[PDB]
């Protein structure tokens, strides 16, 4: 009974990455789940506002103010599930939906890839359902009637985890399906790739960490491998090459 319509996907970006990162996501995974996808940025953009309308949220800025903006928008949506990703993440919404279907519908869930209290690495993507997110509000909002002294010098992903685990007695559910680029991604190939919820690209430990796909785009045309991934997942896409 859970549908794609029940999911609110929030992407964090910034103006300086509109051309270099965001356009890549719009041609790719965001094109398959645009109704559920919200891009949070810090400056307007003609191309994006064209392709996105109210799905481009430009913020004019406990949690950072783009992250607060994502949570507030999610809560206003009324949707059951919040999933946050960065602008170097690829999301497979069909894999996402199947993971989310796996949770009891009346329990608080926080799911993602653990990191060190436990927390879900922001760069791998993570999801929270509405009933948990509503319990987080007093801390997430920086309210004067909770202790947020521990929270002020934590990054957003650790803050989310701290609120959930240390303030609300909750637990991160780990999933191996979420991936950041703080991870040797080259250990995921065309066999594992369609089952993953998120993939990533980026430099880590002096290396450009990317998924292992031979094509169909060259590394020079598609250094992230996201276009190639996208073509693997949706071979009907007319701009896909052969190899
Ligand atoms: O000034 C900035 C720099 C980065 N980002 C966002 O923060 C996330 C991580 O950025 P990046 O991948 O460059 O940082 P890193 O992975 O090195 O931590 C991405 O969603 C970016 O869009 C941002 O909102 N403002
Ligand atoms: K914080
Ligand atoms: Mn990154």
């Amino acid at each position: 009974e859970l549908q794609l319509g029940d999911i609110f996907i929030a992407v964090k970006t910034t103006w300086a990455f509109h051309r270099s990162r965001l356009d890549l996501l719009l041609d790719t995974w965001v094109s398959r789940i645009r109704q559920q996808t919200f891009i949070f940025t810090d400056s307007p953009d003609e191309r994006l506002q064209e392709r996105l309308g109210p799905h481009l949220v430009v913020t004019q800025c406990a949690l950072s103010c783009k992250m607060a903006a994502e949570f507030d928008a999610f809560l206003v949506s009324g949707l059951r599930w919040f999933c946050h990703v960065d602008d170097d993440n690829y999301v497979n919404p069909k894999a996402l939906l199947q993971l989310l279907k796996t949770f009891p519908q009346d329990r608080d869930v926080y799911v993602g890839k653990p990191s060190l209290f436990w927390f879900a690495t922001g760069g791998a993507g993570f999801c929270i359902n509405r009933q948990l997110a509503l319990k987080m509000v007093p801390w997430a909002s920086g309210s004067h009637f909770v202790d947020t002294s521990a929270l002020i010098r934590l990054p957003d992903d650790c803050t989310v985890g701290y609120i959930i685990e240390c303030k609300l007695g909750g637990r991160l559910q780990p999933s191996p399906l979420f991936h950041s680029h703080l991870e040797t991604l080259q250990l995921l190939g065309a066999a594992q790739l369609p089952e993953q919820v998120t993939l990533s690209y980026g430099v880590f430990e002096g290396k450009l960490n990317v998924i292992k796909l031979p094509g169909p785009f060259s590394h020079e045309e598609d250094p992230s491998r996201f276009r190639s991934l996208h073509c693997l997942l949706y071979p009907d896409t007319p701009w896909c090459p052969l190899l």
